[PDB]
């Protein structure tokens, strides 16, 4: 590898020069010769693999805090090797996992949302023992992040895995999702992204309402145990219904969503251990439920009626009626959520900021690794700064990674 | 190893083995992707590439091994130790010519890749015998509106002395002005080339939409100018279907795409001149050529128009001026009878190719990053379509733009 890689913005000139890459700890999947940047996804730690991941995270947490080859410093590396010599793991100090989360926030290629990287609450919940426990800690999260509509970062991290026997899961994707219901006649009703694990919350004993915007279960899974149900109290979840500040017919669509994202299904890996369960929110980029939730084929798929209520010609896609409809779409979402004081950020600021936040990492850090397929909005891409942006990809430590869906690999008790 | 590919709105799940044919670089390591960044002879060197090349084309038309093959090689050979290089046969030309635009990652056109008008200008010696070769181009690709895919083939480079080049970057672009007032006035992308022109004599008319002359360099000599026949230069004049005002924004553009600032490597070879042309998707036009700020930058003026409310970006008024004009630009370009793409219809033609290549060739080497429309990126197909990049040839490379190289 080359020590500075240097990228360009095609619109403003501006040259950033990287060597954070230098730190690169995993491949990418690409090679010289085969570029994977959109693939979308291209039993435990031994003693001997432990010893050096746990090495590099305590030296880069203690370099970070201006105390590197200090006595404490030393003296926590001396500790934590004891530690896996005779309990095969090791415990994160408090500091140290408030510290590896917000890095591992950070370092998330994919997201554009990064400039708020160190405001994040950590609810430590290692001390959890038990699915009602792990309940518990969920909703004091979704509260807290929730916060009447001015929503507020936050992550809670429960036990890490041991043997891999024991995880502590939550089956749910997202805190807060939809039910998805396929019919006998071939169509579905609610999200058809979630019909699957609507299945398994219907055969685990959920009684469904059968609606179009049902909030589904909580599924937890508590150190290797089977998983258990509970009803997130609905006045725990935040909902905005959407309308449109021109078109009165909007409202008459049925449409909300609910105002937090809370990503619940990845991997936090901090110094070699991994929190298997570490659910994490911020606030919505109003394309990812205006163009995504709401305009993808495989999801709500509204484009059509949008449009047939706007009377557009739908017989040539040059007459662009679906890209028409997508911008009200997405109107109606901005407006909506902001009418009903609830966070969420337009593509346009996201972006702009994105890139603010990208050149201030070049600045301090040495680099900001970013994932362009992703940071790139799903409509009006080359009219946000992103677009004509260079950008390098690559893997830091600590990370957020993907990890198996939990019922393709759960042992039933 | 296989690679697999899937797209995740269909699910279907392809198989690649055309990448493990691949020699050249892409740029990434294992350790850092670099899918967004834009840019990442001899003898000895020239015969294996030849090799190479001369193999596949006598397994593509189904005579590997035949002795045929085995005296084109010793001819290829030969003609490599007595000259220092080799001439391709017409055949080879344009079966090279179809293949590098077949090869080309970042092309969402490619499923009209092997209906490819190549023209042969390796006779060419002069600036003259350029311009006399371009127009044919532009003349026959234009074809009243009806747009034909072409390619014109100059001379290989030999030295790298004796280049010849395009020095506009495509055929046809329009001049772009630097005001005293800071301001430009025609298009910003052009502005280099234009005091260029200007400074080697040309006399601009200092509109908005000035069709640059040509400035064509031949063996390594000077450039020189020549006007393109007006006639041969199809516009459009830019109106959109409901707003009646949108004419008097008095936008136009030209007809005819043809890139003519890139490098066609075949078989070891380099062609430093090869202008191509094809159709334009209409993204290229109403949202890069329009609405870029480093471009013609409309959307204010058209957004102002539509009294939309600008004081607040979450109104989404660039989005909504944005469709407007490409609304427009298709509009415009179909009721002149002049061949146009939508950004839909070129994706679903992309994904249609991509099986194609898929069941006849093991793959299909893209680039998501390009095919992917600048707008409407999630509500057309190829946003879904997990892509596997490679650098594939016969292709069409980058070069240094020539007043970078170029001694006078
Ligand atoms: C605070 C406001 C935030 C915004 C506006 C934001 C925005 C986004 C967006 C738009 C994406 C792309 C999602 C998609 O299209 O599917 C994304 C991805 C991602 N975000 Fe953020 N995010 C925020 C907070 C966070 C936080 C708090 C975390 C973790 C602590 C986080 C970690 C990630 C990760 C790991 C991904 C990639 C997930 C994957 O690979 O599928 N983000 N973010
Ligand atoms: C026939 C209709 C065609 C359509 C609709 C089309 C469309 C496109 C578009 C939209 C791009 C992206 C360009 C940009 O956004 O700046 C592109 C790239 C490209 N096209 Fe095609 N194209 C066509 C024909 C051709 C032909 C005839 C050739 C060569 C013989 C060709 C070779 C290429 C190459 C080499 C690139 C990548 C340029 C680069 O790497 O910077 N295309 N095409
Ligand atoms: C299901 N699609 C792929 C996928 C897989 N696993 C997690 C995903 O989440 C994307 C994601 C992650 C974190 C986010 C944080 C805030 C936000 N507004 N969106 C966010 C979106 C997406
Ligand atoms: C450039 N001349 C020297 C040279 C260098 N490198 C390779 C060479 O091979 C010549 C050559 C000639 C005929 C061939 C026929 C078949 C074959 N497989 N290789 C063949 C190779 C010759
Ligand atoms: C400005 N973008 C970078 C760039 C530089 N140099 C050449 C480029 O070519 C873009 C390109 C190439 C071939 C095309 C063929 C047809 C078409 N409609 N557009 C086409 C557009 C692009
Ligand atoms: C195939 C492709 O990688 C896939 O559809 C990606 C493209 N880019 C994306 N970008 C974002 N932000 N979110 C996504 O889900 C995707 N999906
Ligand atoms: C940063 C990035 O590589 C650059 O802006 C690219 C992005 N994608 C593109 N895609 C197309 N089709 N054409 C382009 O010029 C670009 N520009
Ligand atoms: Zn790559």
């Amino acid at each position: 590898c080359p020590r500075f890689l240097k990228v360009k913005n095609w619109e403003t000139e501006v040259v950033l020069t990287d060597t954070l890459h230098l730190k690169s700890t995993l491949e990418t999947g690409c090679t010289e010769y085969i570029c994977m940047g959109s693939i979308m996804h291209p039993d435990v730690a031994t003693k001997d693999q432990l010893f050096p991941l746990a090495k590099e995270f305590i030296d880069q947490y203690y370099s970070s805090i201006k105390r590197f080859g200090s006595k404490a410093h030393m003296e926590r590396l001396e500790e934590v090797n004891k530690e896996i010599d005779t309990t095969s793991t090791y415990q994160l100090k408090d500091t140290e996992l408030i510290y590896g989360a917000k890095h591992a926030w950070r370092n998330a290629s994919r997201c554009v949302g990064r400039i708020q990287w160190s405001k994040l609450q950590v609810f430590d919940a290692r001390d959890c023992t038990t699915a009602h426990g792990m309940f518990n800690y969920i909703c004091n999260h979704v509260k807290y992040a929730t916060n009447k509509g001015n929503l507020r970062s936050a992550i809670t991290i429960f036990p890490q895995r041991t043997d891999g026997k024991h995880d502590f899961r939550v089956w749910n994707s997202q805190l807060i999702r939809y039910a998805g219901y396929k019919q006998p006649d071939g169509s579905t009703l609610g999200d058809p992204a979630n019909v699957q694990f609507t299945e398994i919350c219907i055969q685990q004993g959920w009684k469904p309402p059968r609606g179009r915007f049902d909030v589904l279960p909580l599924l937890l899974q508590a150190n290797g145990n089977d998983p258990e149900l509970f009803q997130i109290p609905p006045e725990l979840v935040l909902e905005v219904p959407i309308r449109h500040p021109k078109f009165e017919w909007f409202k008459d669509l049925g449409l909300k969503w609910y105002g937090l994202p809370a990503v619940s299904n990845m991997l936090l890996e901090i110094g070699g251990l991994e929190f298997s369960a570490c659910p994490f929110s911020g606030w919505y980029m109003g394309t990812e439920i205006g163009v995504r939730d709401y305009c993808d084929n495989s999801r709500y798929n509204i484009l059509e009626e949008v449009a047939k209520k706007m009377n557009l010609d739908m017989r040539k896609t040059s007459s662009l009626w679906k890209d028409q409809a997508l911008v009200e779409i997405n109107i109606a979402v901005l407006y909506s959520f902001q009418s009903d004081k609830v966070t969420i950020v337009d593509h346009h600021s996201a972006t702009e900021s994105f890139i603010k936040h990208m050149e201030n990492e070049y600045r301090c850090r040495g680099g900001c690794p970013a994932d362009w397929v992703w940071i790139v909005p799903p409509m009006s891409g080359s009219i946000t700064p992103v677009f004509h942006q260079e950008m390098l990809n690559y893997r830091l430590t600590p990370s957020f990674e993907y990890q198996p869906d939990p019922w393709n690999t759960h042992v039933w008790k």
